[PDB]
């Protein structure tokens, strides 16, 4: 019966996690990601995934991944889907540069390693903007690069530090769209520093893609932007309604990516019914479909801003579906997200190190699925609050 005391430590940590308030709970959802769904036998509303156009349980879509494995089979062994994917990819979201090409990933962290990896190293100076999401961060610490942290959206600050640096290699890295904030990144001041100082411009457009600009092509192209110092990742697994991940660029950036990243960062790929259903959900998300559902997401949008401003507390000023409401502590987040729980309304408390110290939040995050009931309710809710 031996006993490994490594053990001990960790129990330890765990029962100072509960006293912290930073105790994490995994709920099992009885039915598909939707506006409406049932945990633990109660039919629920549910304003916590990133479902942000309200395709993951949408018919075809389903129809889709049943009909990908029948054609290409239950897992990839690069598959016929996944290459038609990348055509597919390249022409809706690399209208930034000419002869755009695209590679799909299994996850955005892996689009996100390939691309730093591949064109970062020793001599390359990589500036971050401070609140970019941890796998960002994690790629670049691998890339064995000098990571330069700018204040959020300082340009000012990025641009003073840009010409403080002698590196051969200069790389900007930012969200276009903030995770746990939901404001949008100065993608035109970024792009003219970048060109400015012979950098690459490397944006991770995970909560932007399918929600943003013309059709739902993204941050990139709301903007407006054409250069080739751009280098465009994103997600497939929130608007798109789907899984897996991809970086978009200019054919030489894309071949380059092909022949010095890491070999095993292709060696991994979704089931080829998941690269067939994006395509799938391409043509909706650019469609009159999705048109619609990003102009109702938009008036959804418009409510809960001001519906949060009624409230005694302070809101993060977002235009996006993201619509954090700033509480403070974590015991006094996690009674408010409790007291909404109880009125059917599952609303996730966001603690730090994800938020800075004293910030602790709820994230509404709204769907194209939710309707105008559902935020009647979701005001009750936070009224009663």
């Amino acid at each position: 019966h031996h006993h490994m005391h490594l053990l001990d430590t960790l129990a330890e940590g765990l029962k100072e996690i509960d006293a912290r308030g930073l105790r994490r709970r995994r709920r099992t959802a009885d039915t598909p990601c939707a506006a409406h769904m049932t945990v633990d036998g109660r039919a629920i509303i549910g304003f916590a995934s990133n479902d942000y156009l309200g395709l993951a349980a949408h018919p075809q879509l389903i129809a889709a991944i049943a009909e990908g494995a029948q054609r290409y089979g239950a897992g990839s062994g690069h598959s016929r889907a996944h290459a038609q994917l990348e055509d597919d990819l390249a022409e809706f979201v690399g209208g930034f540069v000419e002869n755009a090409r695209a590679l799909y990933f299994s996850t955005g962290y892996m689009a996100n390693l390939a691309t730093l990896t591949a064109l970062a190293g020793r001599g390359t100076t990589l500036f971050s903007d401070a609140l970019n999401h941890a796998s960002l961060i994690d790629g670049a610490r691998l890339s064995r690069a000098d990571v330069q942290i700018y204040p959020h959206c300082d340009t000012d600050a990025l641009s003073a530090m840009l010409e403080a640096s002698d590196a051969d290699v200069k790389v900007i890295v930012s969200d276009t769209v903030f995770s746990m904030d939901g404001d949008i990144a100065p993608l035109p001041r970024l792009l003219e520093l970048a060109e400015q100082h012979g950098a690459w411009l490397i944006v991770d457009d995970a909560h932007g893609f399918g929600v943003l600009g013309p059709q739902g092509r993204g941050a990139i192209a709301q903007a407006a932007l054409r250069s080739p110092n751009l280098i465009s990742i994103g997600t497939l697994d929130k608007a798109a309604g789907v899984s897996g991940a991809f970086v978009a660029a200019h054919e030489t950036v894309i071949e380059w990516l092909v022949q010095r990243a890491r070999p095993y960062i292709f060696t991994t790929a979704s089931v080829p019914a998941a690269a067939h259903a994006v395509s799938a959900s391409l043509r909706i998300i650019g469609g009159e479909e999705g048109d619609a559902r990003r102009a109702h997401l938009q008036q959804l949008i418009g409510r809960t801003r001001a519906m949060l401003k009624a409230t005694p507390w302070l809101p993060v000023d977002s235009h996006t579906a993201v619509q954090p409401l700033i509480i403070g502590a974590n015991d006094a987040t996690l009674e408010i997200a409790a007291t909404l729980d109880r009125a059917g309304l599952w609303v996730p408390a966001i603690r730090p190190p994800t938020v800075p110290t004293g910030t602790s939040r709820l994230r509404i995050s709204l769907s194209a699925a939710h309707s105008q009931a559902d935020l009647d309710r979701l005001e009750a809710g936070l009224q009663q609050l």
